[PDB]
């Protein structure tokens, strides 16, 4: 009875009810979902109360180099507050929040928050390793601290509980609306890899198509290996509807009986792996059918150059055979894993038998110090078996907190290349969101993007959500409850007035600010979490700040007061709503960028990139973070100018917007380093050549790209005269040579981790937007095989041809936006 209503709130926190099961064919997501109680009982018996209440954000990774360089004398401040008094203490970087406790206990048991965030600074951990004190070091900030009571964590409450060959029967299919001819193929797949196809009669395509045609396979009922899968595919030649059946079920039983799937249209992508059947019934084409059944010198050589290329570089036959043959010389080295295991004969139970005998001897494997790239290899499309992929898996079991929150939205993509809904994967996904509430924050937001738009995975990841969530606490349930209420209201109201040329009307800034006034006095909760920064509570809405940008896709500008009075500051929290862009791929983009911020951190390096907040709540709609003192490039143009551009313009602004020359000479060190930065990353990601009104700077000087949604005269890179003149450049000047000796020092460290931005990269057009040809985009990008000096020049010919083609670029983008 209060079960049942448990259930409703569920079904309204995750988008999707679970208990449905008119659109199953087994009972695979049943059986997860009893499958996954296990791990959840289990994760939330085995937590720490105090400090799953109080999710210290830690980092056991060294302090780079230019935070040493912004610590004088081995001391570091922070300012105590209590009520109205404050102070502030000498406190060295090794120093454990319950040893400085002591100090402000000596000098005249509580807890020390952050002022105005819901963040403490608490456990066996020296200052140096909290994110905060990192973050404020970093942007130099003094430490505000407030000393109050510890949470209490009976609020995080969890509610009480064979020899012969394979044949399918092609009965027919049928569509109720559609003198072409088409025909049926039919696929016995195991990880991308086709072990048989067999195909039917071309017949005329009418609404109902019969055939009644056994097809006899190649392949023999034992050699089918566990997790291949029956791809049902109409052709008319060109494909137009697919469908995908696991042969062998989550019982280890292979599929009999009667069945009808409803295929999935066509408009290479993570949606035609699906083992989810067309919700759309009434609409969809459906098909039916029936089942009822030691080494030499030289080779060494030859082996270690396949090793050491790159994971997109194909593996020919004579490859393939070289690796297998000497498979246990290859088990020596992790990095040949993911070749190794693409050298699988998978549809022979002989080789598979031989692969499971091998990956039973992983003491190198097991042994090797943890690499994400290579983990991340064996979890994309072209593993399908279970026991491979449950070893990278248990690879990404030593990965720290903070370093699951940098992988966390690609290893939930890579769900999706699971071939069963319950799997290590998704248990390590729920496993890590139980035990942190940072990493279940963001679990959350990032399952509940793809159940709102992605029909393809809904139903399997609102079977982890439910998990998830029926073990999260009380507490969190809340904050879920009262972010769902909030932004289900806002999106309404975002795609309300995109509904009603692009001038912004009087007619239309009164009908936004009557719509928020009627929403504030209603049901809008009192204050929410920040979907973005869990660490931000906003409140009520500050109307009078509320607009409609003068946009093409008329987003929402809202504006909220902070929830916490301890904040130091009356700033108020900005909040883009916006319907018409892929914020999905905005998310990948941004994540990866934070990925390369860490992978220069390894190497000393700051290049101050500003992956702004930006989560996606449906189907092409969700929230940007309005950064606070930053506008537009082109805005700057067109305030001297109108719509042509003058070079001393940026140089100008920076100046006029800087109190102080000491101000100022920060403002040009921080745009020569975070210009290098997003020259670098957007060139590796091909996703240079923008439109100078996507690119953004901060009154600090900070540059950033923004609107990363759907991406001849061409450019690498923007790097304007404008921007060339900041540097003092028309030529060569002291800040434009630091400014190639950081893109080539940043440039060459990305090329340190290529093989992980390629897997990165490879997942995240797989998930996210492709061709064979668009994947290997960032091979030629980050220069695969080259050497060093050879690619050091490669970067300094594309700052060169920026410099040559100066304005062009920008001119044409501005005639392009302009029809
Ligand atoms: C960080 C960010 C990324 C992003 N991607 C798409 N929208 N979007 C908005 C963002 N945030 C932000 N913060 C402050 C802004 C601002 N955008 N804008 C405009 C808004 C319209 O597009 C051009 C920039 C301003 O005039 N100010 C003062």
């Amino acid at each position: 009875e209060e079960s049942q209503a448990f259930q409703r709130q569920l079904t309204a926190l995750i988008g999707y009810d679970v208990t449905d099961v008119s659109n199953v064919h087994d009972d695979e997501l049943e059986f997860t979902r009893r499958g996954l109680v296990t791990p959840r009982m289990a994760e939330v018996a085995s937590r720490d109360p105090k400090l799953y209440a109080m999710h210290p954000w830690v980092t056991s990774k060294p302090l780079p180099e230019y935070l040493w360089k912004k610590i004088a004398n081995n001391c570091i401040f922070i300012v105590i507050h209590r009520s109205t008094t404050s102070q502030t203490i000498k406190v060295s970087p090794d120093d454990t929040p319950g040893a400085i406790l002591q100090s402000f206990f000596t000098k005249m048991d509580f807890v020390l928050r952050v002022c105005g965030r819901d963040e403490y600074l608490v456990g066996e951990t020296p200052i140096k390793n909290f994110q905060w004190v990192r973050h404020c070091l970093k942007n130099g900030e003094e430490i505000h601290v407030v000393l109050d009571t510890p949470p209490d964590p009976a609020l995080d409450e969890v509610r009480k509980e064979c020899d012969r060959k394979f044949r399918v029967k092609i009965r027919g299919i049928d569509i109720p609306v559609l003198d072409l001819t088409v025909f049926v193929e039919a696929n016995i797949q195991h990880g991308q890899q086709v072990l048989c196809q067999r195909r039917t009669s071309p017949k005329p395509f009418t609404e109902e198509v019969l055939w009644n045609v056994w097809l006899e396979f190649s392949i023999k009922i034992k050699d089918l290996p566990k997790g291949a899968l029956l791809n049902l595919q109409i052709y008319c030649v060109q494909l137009l509807y697919y469908v995908n059946l696991l042969l062998i079920d989550h019982r280890f039983l292979l599929r009999r009986g009667e069945y009808v799937l409803h295929m999935w249209q066509i408009s290479f992508n993570a949606d035609k792996l699906t083992s989810a059947t067309n919700p759309d019934k009434e609409n969809s084409m459906s098909i039916s059918i029936l089942l009822d059944n030691e080494m030499p010198n030289q080779l060494r050589k030859q082996l270690e150059a396949i090793i050491a290329t790159d994971p997109l570089n194909p593996l020919t036959a004579e490859d393939k055979e070289l690796l297998w043959h000497f498979r246990y010389e290859s088990l020596k080295h992790p990095k040949a894993y993911p070749k190794l295991f693409s050298s699988v004969k998978w549809g022979q139970q002989e080789i598979v038998a031989k692969t499971y005998q091998l990956l039973a001897r992983r003491e190198v494997w097991d042994q090797s110090a943890l690499d994400v790239g290579l983990t991340m290899q064996l979890l994309d499309c072209n593993f399908s078996d279970e026991n491979v992929r449950a070893i990278a898996v248990q690879k990404l079991e030593s990965l720290e907190d903070d370093d699951v929150l940098h992988y966390l939205l690609q290893l939930v993509q890579a769900v999706k290349f699971e071939p069963y809904h319950d799997s290590a994967l998704a248990r390590f996904l729920l496993k890590r969101g139980l035990r942190n509430k940072r990493i279940g924050h963001f679990l959350f937001w990032f399952l509940r993007s793809e159940i709102a738009q992605s029909r393809h995975y809904q139903q399997r990841f609102a079977v982890i959500l439910e998990a998830y969530l029926r073990g999260c606490g009380t507490a969190m349930l809340h904050d879920f409850t009262q972010q769902v209420q909030v932004i289900e209201m806002l999106q309404k109201v975002t795609l309300d007035i995109k509904s009603l040329k692009y001038d912004v009307s009087s007619q239309v800034i009164s009908q936004l600010k009557q719509k928020l006034e009627n929403l504030q006095n209603s049901q809008l909760p009192e204050s929410f979490r920040v979907p973005y920064d869990p660490g931000l509570k906003a409140g009520a809405l500050a109307i009078e700040k509320c607009k409609v940008m003068a946009s093409k896709k008329k987003p929402l500008w809202l504006e909220f007061k902070c929830a916490d009075p301890t904040a130091l500051s009356n700033e108020t929290i900005g909040i883009i709503f916006k319907h018409g862009d892929d914020l999905r791929q905005d998310m990948l983009i941004l994540q990866i960028l934070r990925i390369m911020e860490s992978i220069w951190e390894t190497e000393s390096l700051d290049l101050c990139l500003l992956p702004y907040g930006c989560i996606s709540t449906g189907d092409k709609i969700g929230m940007i973070e309005i950064v606070k003192d930053a506008t537009t490039i082109a805005k700057i143009q067109q305030s001297t100018v109108g719509n042509a551009f003058k070079d001393e313009v940026l140089n100008h602004w920076l100046k006029e917007k800087s109190p102080t020359e000491e101000k100022f000479q920060a403002a040009v060190e921080r745009f020569v380093y975070s210009c290098a930065g997003y020259c670098v990353a957007t060139f590796v990601l091909g996703i240079g050549d923008r439109h100078n009104d996507n690119i953004m700077i901060t009154e600090t000087g900070n540059l950033f790209h923004i609107d990363f949604g759907h991406i001849k005269e061409r450019v690498p890179f923007v790097l304007t005269p404008d921007f060339l003149f900041v540097m003092g450049t028309s030529k060569t000047s002291p800040h434009f040579q630091k400014f190639q000796d950081i893109c080539v020092k940043a440039y060459l460290a990305l090329r340190h981790h290529t093989n992980l931005l390629i897997i990165l990269f490879s997942m995240m057009l797989m998930t996210g937007m492709t061709s064979k040809e668009d994947i290997e985009y960032i091979r030629d990008a980050l220069t695969v095989g080259k050497n060093e000096e050879d690619a050091k020049k490669y970067f300094l010919d594309q700052i060169e041809v920026c410099r040559d083609k100066g304005w062009t670029v920008q001119f044409n983008w501005f005639l392009h936006l302009v029809l």
